């Protein structure tokens, strides 16, 4: 069983770049034929064992009976790549190429959402950086609740698709969008802070369940498979009376330490906001007594995560436009020294006459948050010194949302 | 694009066992359609994040236009498994099953090769063990140079296939044989002791190169892909004058610490044996001055490996049937206190009137080897105490080769 | 500032064994002078970096103005040991010795408490083992609630000291007892199952707090410092009305997954037993509705711990001497599929006409417990197969408590 | 045996800062009494187990019979610290304090040596940084061959002490100098690139041996013990004829991958430079055929190190003031594709009319070096893109040596 005759790779034994199109030729290709890569690399000098990866499905761009076009992937080191035709069980070697390094930079960079031009813009990167500054966001202009999973070199967020809110990943390497959910279930919110996963609260049926929607990214066949369907084995829960899905998802939810309780905020019809807690075992409940002009959940990562119990302090940024608490207050959500109930603590930071519009975390730091104010200002708060520190390069900032990412 | 209509899984929402056949039905299946699994598991109590795996190709056993039979895999924990039809790009969910635990036992067990019945036999396991004792070896009755890669729950070795020696993996879960090399190149020897890989010296063309032949096992799509083609980026080397491939491979080669030099032994036409060293950068050379009646390379693992620099002492067991050194001597190969050259050290252990016929390592111990003698006896040597300790259960042992494995 | 003159080590440049006495001589020693070790080792062949340890305080056995006797420690590899005189700030090298390997065997072994002879006995070890079988327990004949912290090569438990129950470590290497608590506070119980620590509930003042009492063992100056004082920063709690300290501590408590809730059992005056839960944030509460003839908490470790979130299923073994539930029932404690409250589940294993008197865990296995019955029988239950498997070597067993240890 | 009466800590139960003096009082203190700390911390919310450390020797600043002054250490998180009096065996608790966070920032920062003012200056740190900019270098104004061990928050280098070159650590937290060698042996050079250790070539006796001189820093009692004495168990080697110690140490040596061969450069009397290799098993040898106007060894770290086999490409920067190779050439030292001998490769980067005066590595990047030129310019070379990238903030730079550090 020879799969194809007079076959090969046009670019055989040449050096090719991540993102390039490689061409395969031959007689006898069939509908459903797939293409696999095997990678071999040496990071420094060659030693046994080397670095190995395979089989990794190749993205097929064009397809005919006389050949096919495939795309070379990013995110591998410089590699000897062997290209195989895969017909069900069988594999046949077509040829080899040398693939130039496609590893993504690991330094954290700040990105802003430009709603005027509908673009993601790189707002800050540390010195000796100038790759490519802007990404077109016009395929999903409503991109919302934007967050980063460390090392993915792209952004996760919510956007309208088939009449509901769904999670997408924007890949910085290609500028392409990848759906993260298998089914078309409406998504209340993304949830960050677990440690090394992005979760989402989605409508599994009559009610809402907690899903892992980043598992397709943290996995070696990402290129050909990104949609996940991983709900928790817990019951579904309805929203409390009065509340509707459109009231959620403007800001990411946050896992409390232990990852059992999730902090959300909901926007009421009259423009006021309430804190809302979610327990995947018990459901939704409103944290009573607070109705403010803006509420954003946050967390401080008190140690570096490992890609295990991720240690953190979480809370709500609470903003009032007027009165005795005019401005933005940052208050931790912690259990009472008396007993079980979760109570909002007195503020550890308060900024009168300033409105917080975005919060995000640089994960190569510990115990800090990065905040975007308007009167625009970008500033870090360090938990251990209890002091703010402004970014002096970043006063223009024509953005309502910014996000740290690598 | 709905792939198939009136489709599903016969065993949908039921509990199935690893090794079972699951049936898929529907109208519109096509040649080349594949099937993918996504796994979700909770080892203890459920917490976010859970355990996830996917896509993992399913082995397809039977195939028609109205449906297909697939085999459920071993080596995953108890999992919710979602089954997808994969037609090139597209995926469609067919159904879900609960897959019972398929994790393999991690305790080290001793296995012997029975050349009379052509079977692998479990010779020793520690208390409270009685699973399944024997495996049929008749598909490859010449199975040779048998070794284990820790945690694979099976045995690697050499056997004749298409007129040459090639590496195979015998899977203990199924009793099935998997080819480890993609091409049909003759294999001089398997090489163990790197830390977490099995290598092989194979004829890449005019000469011999060093390959990694276990990479297909240490990889999540093992079930549908096991053959590797991973030579080192080093030149090919011919054997020294006089020597031929049939003289090698009776015993596994051993990596010295640093994994640059490999110890081999070769059998001459007259029944004598010589030590032979191999450097993947420089080629083959005979360690001069020794011609004995049996030579087996060995290593001591002086720390537990991590699945990084694996620390060890290596050498040759040298056996003479008569004379002043009658019996089996164990001598380390180390560099001279004077300069570079590798010299055989004086023995650290010597057994007169006993012939060593197999050596193997239990990797949950440190600094020991396990040895099989004939006058049969099985005994451990502990480097730190310099003492032998016999296994009292294991005097019968109708085997010439035994191997520790998990 | 030369500390001492005409000084040295009697055994300078010689090979010495762990446990040996080494002698130091010189003029000018002072009260309070200490002795430090620096260790250098090569596990396999020498490479940079080597293995290093230092300063490690030496145990001083005898002391005079003309010299001192020190004990060489166990638990290091074969090492070049440099011996330093330490006078406050200053250090002076006295000499060097070669210390033979003192690493303790890592294979799990079963030990029984012999109350007749007041001895710890090795009841089981796997083949090729015969070191030293018995340890004298007469210094603490009431040694109770015996458990192992993996890799410590000794046993932790409770014994009477200064009129109260306190934690001790019996070191297998020396047969010597080490106190684990700094203060003389009464100990209700040891608590196991956290992952890599032994906790204890102790009377910090008016009430009880949770302590870590193994931290002194998991620390490189263990030889000279073992007593810890590490309470949690949580309030103290009294026992519920009626209960008294003498009712606790016969069996180790067990951490539920997440390490927030602890399972205990308490013996009433009339010989009946009740389950008692402890929350370090909220205090003690009786798990109502159960009054049995014996109750022992247990856990299954569902993955190997790392020395992170340790995954497990925990519960109570509940024994009744008569009636519809005659015998020993094993029931998990889990939260209801309905809501928050912790409920005892229906049994996953039940043994009529057999009384469980000890439960313990072999941590190189996953998902098993080891149980000791009387009609004596020793048997493993495997969570994944739901089957018992008896140890056929272990029917005599003149013990009420057995413990797995390495 | 009560050690001291009417004793306590002046600052008992108060919050104190790293670097502060804490006072201990009482009657009956003795010469040689030491003081130990035990630390307990919770990074996020409290959970069992917490973070623990102890015993950690306290630095004693003042000492009398009625009390003592101790310094509170840096580099721990915010901790409950219990303070113990240590008299030989015995310990007594004196009191407790709350120690504010002393963790050092982990972001890499660039530091320059100012030979005019004799100061270490912080030349670059990324945004939102302004701690303390300058450190006084006047205690060792000849500080030379300056390097960083990651996470130490200070600088290692060579300086004159007792008539010879010796390694010192300058601690950024305190500005204090710590000796790294126990004995007063002349040091040819520091050697970097092993992965997580700083080595040094030092005169052990008649000849030179390889030492680990950073082990005292990577160790929890660093505060009271920094001097190491850890030579390799290899013979001593003399320098080749003609060469003298004053010709070495201007630049750090570099370990080749595998850490067996070390690259050095030596300055001749006439101002010319030669490459010199060192093998700890075989000794020194000149890499013949090269005599240049400046030579600096370097390495590229091709992966992040783990604090295992550190992968890297190493070589020599070779500078000529005139001729066909005017300027600075960067050439790897690799083994020939033909055989064993180490040959200088053709340059991978060449800068005509620019002189390299310092090279250093930012270890949160991979595959880069940072270089300081004069015509001053600071620039990164990225191995994977083969492109330079200048730091635009750093043109003034009144330094001959700069170093990346955290
Ligand atoms: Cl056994
Ligand atoms: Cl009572
Ligand atoms: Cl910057
Ligand atoms: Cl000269």
């Amino acid at each position: 069983k020879i799969l194809v005759t007079n076959a090969g790779v046009t670019e055989a034994n040449q050096t090719v770049k991540p993102g390039d199109i490689v061409h395969i030729y031959g007689d006898g290709f069939q509908e459903g034929d797939q293409v696999d890569f095997d990678f071999r690399w040496d990071l420094g000098e060659p030693l046994f064992p080397e670095g190995y990866l395979g089989p990794v499905g190749a993205e097929i761009v064009e397809r005919h009976s006389n050949g096919m076009s495939i795309r070379m992937p990013y995110r591998k080191p410089e590699s000897r790549v062997e290209i195989f035709l895969n017909r069900a069980s069988e594999r046949m070697s077509l040829g080899k190429v040398l693939l130039a390094d496609g590893q993504t930079p690991k330094d954290f960079r700040l990105y802003g959402i430009n709603e005027t031009d509908k673009t993601i813009e790189r707002a800050y990167a540390e010195e000796t950086v100038t790759g490519k500054k802007t990404w077109d966001m016009s395929a999903h202009p409503d991109f919302r609740s934007v967050v980063n999973l460390q090392k993915t070199y792209g952004l996760c967020g919510l956007a309208e698709e088939n009449g509901v809110q769904q999670p997408f990943f924007l890949d910085f390497c290609t500028g392409e969008w990848k759906a993260l959910s298998f089914y078309d279930y409406n998504t209340l919110a993304l949830v960050i802070g677990s440690g090394n996963d992005i979760a989402a609260i989605q409508q599994r049926g009559k009610g809402y369940s907690l899903y892992n929607v980043s598992a397709g990214l943290e996995q070696s066949n990402y290129a050909t498979k990104t949609r996940s369907n991983f709900p928790m084995p817990e019951p579904q829960f309805e929203l409390p009376e009065g509340f509707t899905p459109e009231q959620f998802g403007d800001y990411p939810g946050v896992f409390m330490q232990g990852n059992e309780i999730i902090l959300l905020s909901a926007r009421k019809g009259n423009g006021k906001w309430v804190p809302m807690l979610y327990n995947y075992r018990n459901g939704f409940y409103v944290l009573e007594g607070i109705e403010a002009d803006a509420i954003i959940p946050f967390y401080f990562g008190m140690a570096l995560p490992d890609s295990l119990l991720y240690q953190k302090k979480v809370g709500y940024m609470i903003y009032y436009s007027s009165g005795d608490n005019r401005g933005s207050s940052f208050r931790l959500l912690e259990p009472d020294k008396e007993s079980s109930k979760l109570q909002l603590q007195e503020p550890f930071a308060q900024l009168s006459d300033k409105k917080v519009v975005s919060i995000t975390n640089r994960l190569d730091r510990i115990g800090t948050i990065t905040v975007l104010f308007s009167d625009r200002t970008t500033s870090d708060f360090d938990w251990n010194s209890k002091e703010w520190t402004d970014y002096t390069d970043l006063s223009d900032m024509p953005y309502n949302s910014v996000v740290w990412a690598n």
